[PDB]
């Protein structure tokens, strides 16, 4: 055992639509325990030292912020910041936790602000965040009164990052992060909304990825799809020979208009392109909490409209679609 | 879904020793749902109509009896008896439930009275009842303050019977009946005591059966083993060509002394023969709640010391043993 | 058993590089037998009535033609033509077999004439023809003195078509057609050359298709890849919402220049675009041996530069590449 | 690869009844290759140095003897005896190979002489020898003109012993030894006669063993069963607490009369007890070619009617039965 999913098993046991997941999940999480990880003992020691118990004040609507009415002992807060810094690098956020500003590489709040206007309201929806990161968005989803948020992300570190914020929220049992790939989920068809943001370009079969997403949605369930794109008509599809913005293991970068046809082919209805944004270096930068290289380093030093490799520079697109049938 | 094991999954999720069972159990129970059963929709309709919520008085120590301080409406009690009668045939008991006497084929209380004197105390033990029936014994095990009782029995009907009594106990979550064969359990090694009573003669590989039991016990954990036997030394082993007391799918009937060597060979310690009883027709008979044939039908009409087939008549033996190692508790 | 692969099992048993295929193939072929097919009993009856034993003259170099020095009885030849016609529709060819011209829908000879100029010599190579059809090309591959030809094609009919020509070649054991999808092959890395012609647009994951091909090649082994394309730079990739030329289960149509980058990304070396051809209605037409609809039906009746659906009309591209490493031969 | 079963795969490919075995056999033999063995490289080096090519004269009818009309060079024969001695210990035989007498621990010829009188003639039968040893009996089975003999035995050494004699028979392709347990065979129902001699007492589920045998027989196929027994009626079944004649991992020793009921229960017809023999120290002894301990050592030093452990001394029984249906 690295980490005990006892409470998740309990949740999905008592869910009519998720119980069938127990037929495959526990053997996968058992095998994940046994693929031991160098840094997980250390990370755990730190997560255990993080103050237990509820905060007084929580805002997950306009931000992800945690405070107490009584200011917390300046000894315990210097220790907390120290603990949280053990989980470097901090890519998705930002978080303000008892007045510690976790300035994450990404302004993941901005991406949320772009998405929210175009989704069906999350009030009482079950959501899947595919490639959820440390689960920043799952917190914002609960902010809009989602019933339940399930994140999946292979990163051991992003699990510890999430369990840290969760512990500091007093162990909120309405969000969970499972250390799985999307390819490991069976055809659950259990979720009202599914988010897949920043995953498609990492997946060697994009069509199979769109189908795997469709397979987690109930009838008339809603898909938010966010991915890096290029400009063009339905025939515009960049597949890089080598790297794109210093990433390796990346595959398809279709135009928003091609991706819209792809989603239709696979069987989605009401497919809408609702935003195209060109990632600025104010949205993605190196920080105090993520000290590695970031977008400035990945652009052409003399042309920010291009990647170092010469390809069109990062452009993110949001598409929203319905799976066929009624809700 | 015939029956939702939601609460069992919840229990074993939060147990250190049982959580690994989630790696194999749920796909088996899923497949059990999908092997449809003729009578289970009907049985369920009846189980749902049984009054839910706690009784005032429960005795699971000297019997299995349920009563309220407030008398029940004679309308509601005639309806209850009617509901409970739909779960015919009632083989293991007996139960007294709001003054309705379920006269079961078996005096399963008597077998309990024979066993209890020879076991380590159940106070705070986790127990596995292999071939538990409707779980009569699991109730008596909680009566002796067992922490947790898990029953294994393939019978769809014995599940309905159990969930009926459980509902009438106010949904006691300390006993559970899973519709599995012992052969379907992995090597859990999670149980303080394991009962296997009336199973060994049904199992084509007796030694594999003893090992499957040993594999559910923690270190120094205790096995109660009850089975039909014959008289003789350690080389006395009846394997019937025919049937034995009308039973069709039946294999080994060793002497208590042979079974004791078998248990030793397989690796058990402190193996003790603690009782041999010749099943009387007062212990196993036809009744108003089990109207089918029973032991008097299965004996020679001329000689009750023999089965109709001519073999020595039913003789049940209790053996108790320890799995190697020290028991921490 | 629909068809017994006894001889294939025998071949691959005695091959160093193919024997590991016995770990997975036979259970797949067993399951294929048990997925019964309406027409296969009939087709078999006809294949069995085709004269067995060697012809005197075989040309598999400039054509696929079979003749005898002794004229055949006009009784036996009318019967043969009748037998061969039961295997309608005949899509890949053409074949001339004891003077019977099988006018196949496709001039598959022409596609061969386009390919041969750009390949490393097949003399003594083991080849895999992925989506081989009735195996027309595997015959031409042996014509260039390939050591061994293995075809993969799910079509029950294309198997019957192949075994017919093979029987009429006197049971040539150097070509074989297995009724598999490419997705069913393990990572054999056993083949000098691999052909994939007319398959990529049928496959929902094109990159996984290119990798599955790379996985059948030995080091420095050669891939011929032929597929429908569009014009454009490396970002030109048609994925049709509708159908494309009446085809229903169809996915990626990249430009030859995009497909070349795709092959590079996946890890191929020396990737060359060696030909782009616009399928004429002289290369693909209805015939007396393929009486169904064909390309003229699938084009805009007003504009042969477009499909009925309005997309650019069929354009086939040949690419040739090397799998990394030195090729020992 | 330790050993290439290429020729066996070829045989069973072209057999109508054995081809289905290819659905499971090759993965098992692949896994057997990968469970490497300390001594198999060495044993192989020796097997490779054994003279190739046919002998002139072969008797597999009254013995297992190999000779040439021209006596073989006394240099090459001293080398052969040396090679064959590398395969110590030699338990089943005896063999006479170019005048080298392999005096095996067991007079396995005697056991054959006891069996032969009671079996249906092997002329053109396919046979399975379960726990075949080095395959001595499979040679005698071909002596009676069996069509094909398949032996199964987990012992790496007994495989090398067999391939040695086979090579010295000029690579006879009508007998084969697969390094499998009986439990590894599927329900082939492909064999005219099945021998199981000296296996039952080693098998923790005797009934499952009898069923596994029944499952390799065609309809009205014949089972020879040989095993150690005790005296008594159908209720006489010795299961030892510890060891029996120094063996561990031994289980049931029923009386011949109990075993006969067991065979009936499992579904065999025409079950016949055709011989009970008390193993003498002339049938099983230490030798020149098997220098380890043997039966004299396993008996009570002062009572040869008992094992060292005190149990009745070794007694072997032959039973013959038909699987239901016609041939
Ligand atoms: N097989 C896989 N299955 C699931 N996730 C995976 C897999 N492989 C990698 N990931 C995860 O995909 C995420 C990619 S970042 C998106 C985060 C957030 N949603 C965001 O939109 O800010 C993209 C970006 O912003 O560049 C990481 O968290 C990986 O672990
Ligand atoms: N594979 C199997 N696995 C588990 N149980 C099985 C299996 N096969 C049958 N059973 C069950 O074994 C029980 C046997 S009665 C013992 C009841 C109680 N304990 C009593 O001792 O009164 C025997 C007797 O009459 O004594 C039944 O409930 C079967 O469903
Ligand atoms: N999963 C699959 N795996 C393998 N083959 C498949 C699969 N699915 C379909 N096929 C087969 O792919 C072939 C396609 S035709 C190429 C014939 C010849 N090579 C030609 O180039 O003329 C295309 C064309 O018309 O050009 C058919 O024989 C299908 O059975
Ligand atoms: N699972 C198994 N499956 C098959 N064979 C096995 C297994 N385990 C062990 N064996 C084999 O069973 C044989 C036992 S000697 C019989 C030889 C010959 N038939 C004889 O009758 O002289 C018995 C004796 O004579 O004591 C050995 O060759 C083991 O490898």
């Amino acid at each position: 055992m690295m980490f005990n999913f006892a409470n998740f098993y309990q949740l999905i046991a008592q869910d009519t639509r998720l119980q069938p997941w127990l037929n495959v999940l526990p053997q996968q999480l058992t095998d994940w325990q046994n693929a031991e990880h160098g840094d997980f003992p250390r990370w755990l020691k730190a997560l255990n030292k993080i103050p237990e118990g509820a905060p007084d004040q929580i805002d997950i609507k306009h931000s992800v912020t945690i405070s107490n009415d009584t200011p917390f002992h300046q000894g315990e807060l210097k220790k907390l910041e120290s603990l949280l810094r053990t989980f470097h690098p901090w890519r998705k956020g930002p978080y303000t936790v008892h007045g510690i500003h976790i300035d994450t590489e990404w302004r993941s709040d901005w991406k949320w602000d772009r998405v929210l206007p175009h989704i069906s309201p999350l009030k009482n929806r079950s959501v899947l965040d595919v490639g959820c990161g440390n689960g920043y968005h799952m917190w914002r989803m609960l902010g809009e009164g989602a019933r339940l948020c399930v994140g999946i992300d292979p990163s051991h570190l992003f699990l510890i990052q999430f369990e840290a914020i969760r512990k500091l929220m007093g162990g909120d049992q309405r969000a969970h992060l499972l250390p799985l790939g999307i390819e490991q989920l069976p055809k659950l068809e259990a979720f009202d909304t599914v988010f897949s943001m920043g995953v498609l370009y990492h997946r060697r079969s994009p069509l199979d990825h769109l189908i795997q997403l469709k397979d987690q949605l109930v009838s008339g369930g809603e898909l938010i799809l966010e991915t890096l794109v290029i400009e063009g008509d339905e025939t515009a599809v960049l597949v890089p020979k080598e790297r794109y913005a210093q990433m390796r293991n990346v595959y398809f970068f279709p135009s928003a208009r091609a991706l819209k046809v792809w989603l239709e082919l696979v069987g989605f209805e009401d497919v809408r392109i609702v935003d195209e944004n060109v990632t600025s270096v104010d949205e993605q930068r190196t920080t105090n909490w993520m000290t590695h290289n970031s977008l400035p380093d990945y652009l052409d030093q003399n042309d920010p409209s291009k990647t170092v490799e010469g390809y069109p520079a990062p452009r993110r697109a949001i598409l929203v679609a319905k799976k066929p049938g009624h809700h």
